């Protein structure tokens, strides 16, 4: 969804600050009859305030639709403020306020920061800074790449002296759930963005090959990994390619070869390269010449701690 | 309900400021012995302060009444609250204060403008202004006329560039709500009281005859619409007509002629100009000489969009 | 039970303040051993601060008891804060504290005053003088007579220029609930202690022999009625001559012989003229000579209204 | 409601037997569009059997209507079943069918039956035919007089020799429930229709003055007593006056006068000897000249007895 | 889904019994390997008997698939022996079996007539015959038309002289119920398959323009007509083309003109006049010449009839 | 706990005959004080029938213990049943009655029967004679081999044409079920104890390598394989070594070298040959000599078969 989809411009004396919807008058917006040169315009539903463009109203669920977002839950005021608040630091101009809107974020990605900073314990709650930076990493407005300290969150199940893995618990959220419960996604950033020491990814590969050998170790090129079911590869090569193709109108780091699932590090170099989809996905389906080991025994190792 | 079953008139510096009732004073009064002569008296009960006058216990329920209203619920206290709110910023003169509390208002509106109100969404609950204003007209203290920012409420269905469109949720009401389970009714406020392009007005009607088509467009002349089932209209033509006989004690807006249904208006127009309730209700009920359609298609054009 | 239940003395500055024991300090008392010379003595917890003397273990509620009080409820707390609140408000001497607290109350009495006190409707809540009166006159320390404004409280069940009717909810108490469910007791108080005109004595006879006709119609002498079961004259027949009695160690008003039951102002004359127990009972269980009806009429009135 | 609400005669072999409808045949029936000329004729719903004939959806509670039945009970069924078990007793002829089937009945009486019938230790579970004999005379079959042995039934709070009295339970009905919650009403049967000792009378008044003083003591002229509020002696009045009205299409027992309310026997005397509802009901509402007490002392006799 | 999906054939004495799967055999099946040249035959669970094909696991629903049937529930066996019940009465040959095994039906309609037969109100409880003929030809082994007593079943909405209207719940349903709660649909069946009078057939057009004017009017040739949302006849027709298409491995009833919304009649009559998927759509999406209405004034009668 | 914790031996007619303790009879037994010469006869509760030997109280859990089993549960009582219905089956002598219900059994395997037994689609519940064989082979009085088809039951997770694995639903049992809630097990029973065909056994080794590749397949001797944690083996090796240690008072099948784990096929072998404990558990904890690998490539396959 855009951010255009919870907040609004209101520019205060040279600059823009951003303002939340009201749910109410977007609710309102979804009843409302509007002019097809209006769709765009921002409406006014006379009682509750301003809410978005009437052209996104597919963004928010109704009885009609299951495709959209909760927007009637204290969450998604909890999002928008988040939104608000970083926007609010940038002190926007004419000329980027519609851009800045236009750019499209995820909203589970938004939820988890929120679940982060309303947790005492969470650094993010003592931080105004850290959790700004969380934030306009998240929104796309920040140059910074998500590490440990500024992750979107979700629970840890492990860590190391480089990395923290998380484990996406999208099947909680309030805003906009994942519907399908056999969801399970994880995430592992750096804790620092610096090189790494052998001995520290060894572990990593030594916890993924023994805790997760169903899944496929692949990235989005934004910095961290993510480790996904090997029956969801396939849409995660979509919508990276996608994205990707999206250069018409965006540098990608395709990460450690020895943690990157083989072929993903292939369908993604491939990318990178220039190839189209319908060679770089054929890479994703082919059983190929098994590189040599580069951590052999770890598995194995595992298997005799845990026999003692 | 008068609004003298909810506040005392108490004289403070040249001028009367209104007071609540507590519950309990007036579920002490409606077991108390009172002489003929006092009926009309504020009675006093000693423990819980001043209570309405013994002759309108039948506005209060008791195991022996449900015709009357829920005095024992906070609501009560609430729309007695907002009541003494309004009446207190017009500083009442002794020679108008009886004519003011004997003046008889519709609860359910006064409840709705609570909900208005407490909502932190709803612009009431920011303007004290509007609230006075929205109030002021509710209970008969103001020459202006209901439009959409001062509404009594309810759940938006739909809104336009001219109209908002209103569920009347009765059902839910906590100090006297309808018993019928199966009712139904809408209200459509002018969002601004200024003349409208047919354009509007059409897409209006196409909401009606489409997702309405059971229900009779009237109007109570007080300047808005009122949706209802037409196994009801009726009931609407009983209480207009007592009201407009009320004269002998009175403006009428007859509203848009393309909007509200062929029979009301005539009903109504045979009311303006003086006839008996017996001429007017025969208009109600007898099949009439289709006018020109003034939007004809509307309907088909509503199909086919549903259609795609 | 006695004030000693729920206070203790503090000499403060030429002085005592009666302070409130914590339910724990009681708990910890029943469970401990005292020499037979400390009974009277205040009890030290060393935990829980002061505690009543152990000679009052009767007065609390544990396995092996029912006759005693619910010390382990917050109404406890509330009802020794009253007395204390009280007791303060008199600056007691040291030649009269122990008579003081040696002063035997109805707690029932004590937790409606509570009742009347926190709640917002009721004066009490907003008079501290009303309240202090109130709760010294239930106490044993004052001359004034209770009457409707500093009544114990309950449900007003019907109201007039000179009384107020109250039913006695005993059944619903926290610290000393009555423990039959068939119990029910009405107080008749007199709104102001002067002299009432016929009018106003024959409305209340009205409402008793009609809605009352089962109970009998007596008192205590302190100056209010008491309705009750007539199964239950026989009781307070001896409670009655057992407080007279000891008078050895005391007026009793007789009230109106207009609206007494016939047979209670016979035992009650009978017994400030001086006659024994036996005696006086004696003229409880006998059909006596019906002296002509002060009031006749009154239940056929009250027929023919109902039927119309 | 008519005996035709719930079964429809069968003709088989020379006699009429009849058959409950299914609820759902009536379900079907409330939603069919019939013929004017059809609305007299039983209804065919394909799916579930015969259903009522049309002119009858009054009787049954749609969503608009609770002024009917809850036919979609067992309960329907079961006072069907009792219904048709009687009627085929008969064995009713093609002249007398539908003037048996147009009979109105009281639904109440017939759904306490069942609660008699179904219940082993009422001798209704035992005797078929003291069952048949209750519903034949119930149902307007019989020139049999109800009495104890064969009353509708309730709960007994008081038997004597010669009566047997009932609390009148039609707020927990199924079929036909009462919808107000301060309905109260008793009947008296007798438990054998023959002459009663004066003794066996007064104890009834006794009860009746004592436990029910706030209760009128009259009669419908079918044999009982019925126990009903003064503030509804006016609506039995009226009722029990249109019966006799319809003569003109009949006798009335006016009971033992020293049980009688002294007005109702009036009412009903005049009404007996002739006169019109205006010249009767008048005498229902005047203090009467109170007629000479055939049993004094009966009501001071109970409260000395409750004293001991 | 297919018969196949329910149970297996058993050859019992020249000829072929039918035998319902056991859901455990089921569940067995779902969680074997199974050879590619054995993915058609029947699978031995060994502990709970023989399962259905494993080529047919996409019908049956696990944790990784919704959209198939919840064959864990009692209602999975009732349908399975609904169809079995059916099956053995045709006594199949050798030649036919796989045949009548691979034919596709609606399970919602088999579940809804287990309702109907389950029910001692349905006509199906009591007639085996009606029964079988009912499922005979929702299996699609009867050349006889689906009318009102062979009916799928659901809740009578409304019946005429002709016609029975029906309201498909398939939200309820155990087997395989609707996901979108927002799903309504009626189907419209024949009570007779024989010419009806214009009386009849004007009734049923003003139920449908009044009570169901957002539905359109249509059918799937098969002898009755569906009520479905306007925003639904899209995916109806690419049902329906696909299903005639079928038709190079097939008689289609397009029902009265006068009840069938009129751009069905083109879809549909286009389509059996031969015309491609895109020529018969497109007839779909356009407004096309109202054609003189058969029935005018059948919405204002109602109207009027309501309002009286 | 040996099967004299569930029968007694009743001789009828040259032969025992086994009887079900009460769960009553054990309750008393457990509260009787025996002298030291009777801890092993059966006990008498007078009240209740016979009970077990006092010297079992070990084996049922009382305030004091749960270490036994919860013999106050129906299942209890079944399993009871279970076992006297086979034993009686074998018409046991006055020479062996006391050597076969001395035997140790799994009572976790009994309940597990009777779940299959009362489940209707289970084949058990059929045949009652492979419920006798099922039941005989696991009370130790039977030379046959445990397989599928006799297999003690659970949830089927994987059928092969070979095998069936079964998950150990231990956590359920009413009887004496695992207190640990992070038990899992699983077993392996063949479906035909015949040799199997190395594509078979490649189907299962790769859904063990890639379903289940954090446990260890080891095996008890008995004819099955058992799936568990490898936090687990060195406990299956302790219990394994007790019971081959006790044929000093004897088989064991090692089973396919390709399926179980290395180091536990090495552990076992080590104990058939001969060696102590020490020395066989030692080759438990060390890295071995990967063999090679007689199925390569079957992880790759799964793993690009789920990413198709």
């Amino acid at each position: 969804a855009e951010l255009a989809c919870f907040c609004y411009p209101h520019l205060e004396n040279d600059s823009y600050k951003f303002i939340p919807f009201n749910n109410l008058a977007i609710k309102a917006m979804l009843t409302a009859k509007v002019d097809k040169k209006d769709m765009d315009k921002f409406y006014d539903s006379i009682i509750y305030g301003i809410a978005p463009p009437p052209q996104f109203k597919k963004r928010y669920n109704t009885n009609d639709n299951s495709r959209g977002m909760n927007f009637e839950t204290i969450m998604f005021t909890k999002v928008a403020m988040l939104i608000c608040e970083a926007l609010n630091s940038l002190k926007v101009t004419q000329a980027n306020v519609s851009n800045v809107l236009s750019r499209v974020v995820s909203i589970r990605h938004l939820e988890n920061l929120v679940i982060r900073k309303e947790n005492p314990q969470d650094i993010l709650f003592h931080s105004k800074d850290l959790l700004l930076k969380s934030t306009l990493i998240a929104i796309g407005q920040s140059k910074e790449i998500e590490t440990t300290i500024t992750a979107e969150g979700g629970e840890i199940v492990f860590q190391n002296a480089a990395f923290t893995m998380w484990k996406l618990t999208y099947l909680e959220h309030q805003l906009m759930p994942i519907l399908d419960q056999n969801f399970i996604e994880y995430k592992v950033t750096l804790n620092e963005d610096k090189p790494i020491s052998d001995v520290h990814v060894k572990e990593l590969v030594a916890e993924l090959r023994w805790q997760y050998n169903k899944f496929a170790v692949i990235t989005h090129g934004k910095g961290h990994y993510r480790i996904v079911k090997y029956s969801s590869v396939a849409n995660h090569a979509d919508r990276v390619y996608a994205t990707f193709k999206s250069n018409v109108k965006n540098d990608f780091n395709l990460l450690d070869q020895r943690i990157i699932w083989q072929n993903w590090y292939a369908f993604t170099s491939s990318m990178k390269q220039g190839n189209t989809l319908d060679v770089c996905k054929r890479l994703l389906f082919q059983k190929m010449k098994p590189e040599k080991n580069p951590f052999k025994g770890l598995s194995t190792d595992r298997k005799m701690d845990e026999v003692s």
